[PDB]
C-alpha cells in the first residue's frame, strides 16, 4: 500500500486525516503528504499575507512559508509519515495578471476578499498543480490518493481537489477525499466537483484512542494555526471530538471521507 495524501495548506492533511494518515503508516503502507500550497514566499508581501503573518504570531514580513514547513515536518514526523513540499503560492501570496494581488483585506470586514480575475488565470493554475501532481503518480506510485473534498469553498482547497481528480482521472488511481476540518464543523459539507465526477457512499472510520492522541498531538506542532484554530472558545478539539461522535454515537474517534467515481453517462 502506497498512501499519497494531497494537502492544500500546510495543516489540513493533518487536521482532517491525521488518524487515517497514522493508521496507515502502522499498518505498513508507504504513506506521503504532498501539500500543494507550500511554495517559498519572499517580500514584499501584500497588507493581507502581512495581517495573516501576524494572526500567527510572526512578525510581518518573517519568512512566514518557512516556518510553517518546519511545522509540517514535525507534524507528519511525530505520524511518522513522509512529506513533500509542493512550489505553488498560497492564495495570499499570489497576484492576478494585472499584478493586484489576488487576496485583499477589506477595511472594518474580518474575512480576506478575493479580486475578480479571468476564468482562463483559474484554469491555468488548475492544470499545473495537475502537473505536479501527475509527475509526483509517477515517482511515488500510489495505490490510492486521498485529498480534500473543499468543504468551506477556500480556493486553493478547490484547486488541489480539481487538480487531483484530474490527475487521478487521467492515470486511472483511485482517489478519496477527506471531510475538511475545521471547516465542516461550521458549514453544511455539500460540494460541487467538476463535471463528471461524484461522491459514493460516506465510509466513517473508527481508530484506536492512541491514534486520536497522535492526531492531536501532531496538530498541536502547528505552533501558528493554533489561536486561529481554537476560536475564542479555545475549543478545537472538543469540537474535533463533538464533531466525530455525531458521525458515530456508538464509536470512538473517527474520520470521514468519501471515494470519488465517474458519475452515469460521463
Ligand atoms: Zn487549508
Amino acid at each position: 500500500t502506497r498512501l499519497l495524501a494531497i494537502s492544500p495548506h500546510l495543516d489540513d492533511a493533518v487536521l482532517s486525516f491525521g488518524a487515517g494518515l497514522a493508521q496507515a503508516a502502522q499498518d505498513g503502507a508507504n504513506v506521503l503528504v504532498y501539500t500543494v500550497f507550500a511554495g517559498a514566499a519572499q517580500p514584499p508581501y501584500s497588507p493581507a499575507a502581512q495581517r495573516m503573518h501576524t494572526i500567527w504570531g510572526l512578525a510581518p514580513d518573517d519568512d512566514a512559508v518557512l516556518y510553517r514547513r518546519k511545522e509540517d515536518i514535525a507534524a507528519l514526523d511525530h505520524l511518522r509519515v513522509a512529506h513533500r513540499h509542493g512550489r505553488f503560492l498560497d492564495s495570499i501570496y499570489r497576484k492576478l495578471p494585472d499584478g493586484r494581488w489576488l487576496t485583499a483585506h477589506v477595511e472594518g470586514r474580518q474575512k480576506l476578499a478575493v479580486n475578480d480575475h479571468s476564468p482562463d488565470s483559474d484554469h491555468d493554475l488548475v492544470g499545473e498543480v495537475a502537473d505536479d501532481i501527475r509527475s509526483i503518480i509517477d515517482e511515488f506510485d500510489p495505490t490510492l490518493v486521498v485529498t480534500c473534498a473543499a468543504i468551506g469553498e477556500h480556493p486553493d482547497h478547490e484547486a488541489t481537489r480539481d487538480a487531483a481528480l484530474f490527475a487521478t482521472h487521467e492515470k486511472n488511481v483511485p482517489v478519496r477525499l477527506w471531510e475538511d476540518l475545521p471547516y465542516a464543523v461550521f458549514k453544511s459539507g455539500a460540494v460541487e466537483l467538476p463535471q463528471g465526477f461524484r461522491l459514493g457512499s460516506a465510509d466513517v472510520s473508527s481508530v484506536k484512542p492512541e491514534m486520536r492522541s497522535q492526531k492531536f498531538q501532531a496538530v498541536e506542532r502547528y505552533s501558528s494555526q493554533m489561536v486561529l484554530l481554537n476560536g475564542s472558545e479555545n475549543n478545537l478539539f472538543d469540537r474535533l471530538d463533538e464533531h466525530a461522535r455525531q458521525n458515530a454515537p456508538h464509536g470512538g474517534y473517527g474520520e470521514t471521507t468519501w471515494p470519488v467515481v465517474r458519475s452515469d453517462d460521463s
